[PDB]
């Protein structure tokens, strides 16, 4: 893929973050804390899962960026609309506003309703996040394969404004604590 050249600075919006991640001070990197982060609740704070917004809200044009999974067992990314449910129970879907694929149970698998099988055959330690908003495409990319293509959802009825979406998962198992960091550019 040609994607790079519309590269963007994605930093993460502490206020919509969970209130057990933590956030570096340059609002690149993303962790699950072993405890609440003391921080006071919001409307806009996802309260079921470890998930969190980019602060960039985009409505046209070509973006791309790329983010750092090293190690983890487990994470979702991708994009949502402005307006998904911040409380209780969902699931990632086109239906519900996200355009995401993840890890989980060592199985790759994108969004869709129902979800879908992903083939990726070297485990990427980044992914490149590639949204068109005139063409209505979300397309992710192994960076550790040479930018191999994983998954294309085409056809997107976005419906509003769009946020990188970031979801570092749960750590029951103790070997999920790794955090998403966004890469520099
Ligand atoms: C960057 N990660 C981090 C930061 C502070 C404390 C512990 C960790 S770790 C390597 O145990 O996930």
């Amino acid at each position: 893929h040609h994607h790079h050249h519309h590269m963007v600075h994605i930093t993460l919006d502490r206020n919509t973050a969970n209130s057990w991640l933590i956030i570096s001070k340059d609002r690149r990197q993303v962790r699950m804390g072993d405890t609440h982060q003391n921080v006071s609740d919001n409307k806009e704070r996802f309260s079921n899962y470890p998930m969190v917004l980019g602060a960039q809200r985009f409505s046209s044009g070509k973006m791309y960026w790329e983010v750092d999974v090293t190690q983890k067992e487990a994470w979702d990314l991708g994009v949502c609309r402005d307006s998904v449910q911040r409380k209780g129970q969902f699931s990632l879907s086109p239906e519900n506003g996200f355009w995401t694929i993840w890890l989980w149970q060592d199985s790759y698998e994108a969004g869709t309703s129902p979800q879908t099988t992903l083939h990726i055959q070297v485990p990427p330690c980044q992914i490149g996040i590639f949204v068109d908003y005139e063409a209505g495409v979300v397309s992710f990319y192994n960076i550790t394969d040479h930018g191999s293509l994983i998954y294309t959802f085409s056809e997107c009825v976005f419906a509003g404004p769009l946020r990188p979406f970031f979801n570092v998962g749960f750590n029951y198992s103790g070997g999920n604590a790794a955090p998403l960091k966004l890469c520099p550019l």
